């Protein structure tokens, strides 16, 4: 049930399309509650079917259940049609772009900030025993300078950021999370690119087998980068926790900070 949070349209002032979810269009609103807050808002292509409607409405009940610096939070919902979903705003959009965007204006300390703070909220989603199902739509945002969010929507299965028994068994735990971790930790580093750029999905697979990993990325320091190849271990069973991953980062951080 909804009724604690659900919201009265008239609240809500719809503005400029800003992104796509897996369901429909994002926007940007403007929430009248306590101020005239800037919002997000999730919307649905065709809710007009029942069981997408269901689907869509779970994503807003799922989201109901953390509180999280770092994972987008939910603000309410409308459930009259048309079905909406009223996210907090992350301003500044989609990290990928952020950082290529701010390549040359994003010191390392801020690098390594973001990634800790992605592996605080894993650990928390790890604590509460969350199992994310849609790999698809995760996505990181930012909303500010030195706040990076966990989110399911934008401002075909991710074969590159995958484990490899995620690939050959359809095999996905916390272990599997640790590994795309590891890729997001590189994307990171590298300002945003893409994992693989060039390679064939079917061929990454081998690659992999054979051993091979994604190179140390340019400045990034020899011990963040051992923790990302510890991320990468073939046996899921010798990868480190997130846990295990929030602590080795925050120390990592410190010596950076320091410099
Ligand atoms: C609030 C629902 C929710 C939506 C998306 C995520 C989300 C977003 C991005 C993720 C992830 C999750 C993610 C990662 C590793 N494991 N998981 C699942 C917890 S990731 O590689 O850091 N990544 C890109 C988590 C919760």
């Amino acid at each position: 049930s909804t009724r604690d949070y659900e919201i009265q349209r008239e609240r809500i002032e719809l503005g400029r399309c800003i992104g796509e979810g897996q369901f429909g269009d994002v926007h940007q609103g403007i929430y009248m509650s306590n101020p005239a807050l800037a919002v997000a808002i999730k919307t649905c292509k065709n809710c007009t079917s029942d069981s997408v409607r269901e689907k869509f409405l779970q994503e807003a009940l799922t989201m109901r259940q953390f509180d999280h610096p770092h994972i987008v939070k939910l603000i309410g919902v409308i459930t009259e049609n048309p079905v909406w979903i009223i996210m907090e705003l992350c301003t500044l959009g989609e990290l990928r772009s952020f950082l290529q965007v701010r390549k040359y204006s994003l010191d390392l300390a801020s690098l390594i900030l973001y990634a800790y703070q992605l592996s605080t909220a894993l650990a928390y989603l790890e604590s509460k025993r969350f199992v994310h199902r849609d790999i698809a739509a995760r996505n990181v945002l930012v909303s500010s300078n030195d706040c990076v969010k966990l989110g399911d929507f934008g401002l075909k299965l991710p074969i590159k950021w995958m484990a490899p028994e995620s690939i050959n068994f359809r095999r996905f735990t916390s272990a599997s999370d640790v590994w795309m971790f590891g890729v997001c930790m590189w994307e990171i580093l590298m300002h945003g690119v893409k994992p693989f750029q060039g390679v064939k999905n079917n061929d990454v697979i081998g690659r992999i087998e054979n051993g091979e990993r994604l190179p140390m990325p340019p400045n990034c320091p020899p011990t963040l980068y051992s923790l990302m190849t510890k991320c990468w271990a073939y046996d899921p069973s010798r990868r480190p926790r997130f846990t295990e991953l929030k602590a080795q980062l925050s120390t990592i951080l410190e010596e950076e900070k320091a410099q």
